[PDB]
């Protein structure tokens, strides 16, 4: 009980920002994230040593893919953290222990692959699960780790609490399918505006914790520009890859996922952000004030890529 983590200096004072980068060392990740569970959570919310076996199953069920790897389910996890530490009484003990955990397996065994491929590729997990198919899976994986021996991280819990985190879990993976943001988001904003939104409507708190699952899942693009620029790097490569892939189908990629159209990016990021991540994050701020350094950062980005454009850099 007595054993904490200790980041350096610089980290233990950066990894509290929004905008933090947990850098290119891998073998310190693991401690990063147990460091976060302690400060969020408590050093007892979990046997140290069981947490330490479920947090290196989890990394081995990541791939080698451009983005969607072990430092994406890190970073997604941090975000998470900078949340949960600046609304430090709007969530529960089961909530900030399940969504860490729900943060570092939402992309399980990612390859690199949108669920529109897995559809018209004819993969078996698309007729498996017709809807969020990638989704689906990682929750089974999370699943599946949990139940390997030593790896029950969650066994100190009572048999209706074990239920609820493993519900939260659930819900928390499938609202990190972007095709359910759009309209959890035009929910919320509505429930906002007509002042119904309700954070005891536990239908209400599920919508409100999708909007953080997809914030966090987003947040690259809520760094500071170097990051993000050199980030954009593995997430397009993986996209063109895609593209390679319907190519080799017979189909003819949209121009996002088509490597023969890379001049197409700049505009495409912009689309993203006005479409995408500056309305997330403001519906996010308009319900969880404290989130607003996220608003402010993504804004600095699109003026970047505004840069980007006018051929500033
Ligand atoms: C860095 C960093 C991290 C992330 C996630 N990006 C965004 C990369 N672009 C992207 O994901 N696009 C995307 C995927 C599905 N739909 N759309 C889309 C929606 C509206 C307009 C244009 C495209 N950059
Ligand atoms: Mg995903
Ligand atoms: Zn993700």
């Amino acid at each position: 009980g007595l054993m904490q983590f200790t980041l350096p200096v610089r980290l233990c004072k950066e990894i509290e920002l929004f905008h933090f980068d947990i850098g290119p060392f891998e073998n310190m990740w693991p401690g990063i994230f147990v460091y976060m569970v302690h400060r969020s959570c408590g050093t007892s919310c979990f046997e140290l040593e069981k947490l330490c076996r479920f947090i290196m199953s989890v990394k081995k069920n990541y791939r080698r893919v451009p983005y969607h790897n072990w430092k994406h389910a890190v970073t997604v996890a941090h975000c998470m953290y900078a949340i949960l530490q600046n609304n430090h009484t709007l969530f529960t003990d089961l909530e900030r222990k399940g969504l860490l955990i729900a943060c570092l397996c939402h992309d399980l065994d990612h390859r690199g692959f949108s669920n529109s491929y897995l559809q018209k590729f004819d993969h078996p997990l698309a007729a498996l699960y017709s809807t969020s198919t990638m989704e689906q899976h990682h929750f089974s994986q999370t699943v599946s780790i949990l139940q390997l021996e030593g790896h029950n991280i969650f066994s100190t819990l009572s048999s209706s609490e074990y239920e609820q985190v493993l519900e939260i879990i659930r819900k928390a993976i499938i609202a990190t399918d972007l095709a359910l943001y759009f309209g959890n988001r035009k929910q919320l904003e509505e429930m906002y505006q007509t002042g119904s939104l309700n954070l005891n409507n536990q239908s209400h708190r599920d919508r409100v914790i999708g909007l953080m699952m997809t914030a966090c899942d987003l947040c690259s693009v809520t760094k500071l520009w170097p990051v993000t620029k050199l980030t954009a790097n593995d997430i397009y490569a993986e996209f063109w890859a895609e593209g390679d892939e319907m190519k080799k189908l017979g189909i003819q990629p949209i121009p996002m996922m088509d490597r023969d159209k890379k001049d197409e990016v700049p505009q495409g990021q912009l689309g993203f952000y006005n479409a995408v991540a500056i309305p997330c994050y403001t519906t996010l701020t308009q319900i969880l004030p404290p989130t607003e350094p996220l608003l402010k950062a993504c804004r600095d980005n699109l003026s970047q890529w505004e840069k980007v454009i006018r051929g500033e850099e």
